[PDB]
């Protein structure tokens, strides 16, 4: 299937015990899609001092489209030292791995995988 239902942990940053996915864009898109797959993928809402205490490259989720069965359309984008690759809506947040950190709320999402 071309879009996948997914329920992602949203994590508090200062939760994180694993603060990003890799070294590279292409490592950090390949560890979150693999993570997003495997249900070891958290989401951390991106505000104010966020970004700063996760580790570069980011990868974000952002909307791809204006929500099936609550389910967000999304799809993968990935930041290294103000450079983006690829084009998408909105960030409902930034992605991590997940390692067993306790959650605030879940964010339904339909991926583009």
């Amino acid at each position: 299937k071309t879009h996948v239902q997914l329920s992602l942990p949203v994590l508090q940053v200062r939760d994180v015990l694993v603060r990003g996915f890799g070294d590279s864009v292409e490592e950090v898109l390949s560890e979150a899609r693999q993570h997003l797959k495997d249900g070891t993928c958290g989401l951390v809402e991106v505000e104010k001092g966020v970004l700063p205490q996760l580790e570069q490259p980011y990868v974000f989720i952002k909307r791809s489209d204006a929500a099936p069965h609550g389910h967000v359309m999304v799809e993968l984008v990935a930041e290294l030292e103000g450079i983006q690759y690829g084009r998408s809506g909105e960030t409902l947040g930034v992605l991590v791995p997940h390692v067993g950190e306790i959650p605030v709320a879940y964010r339904k999402v339909l991926l583009r995988k």
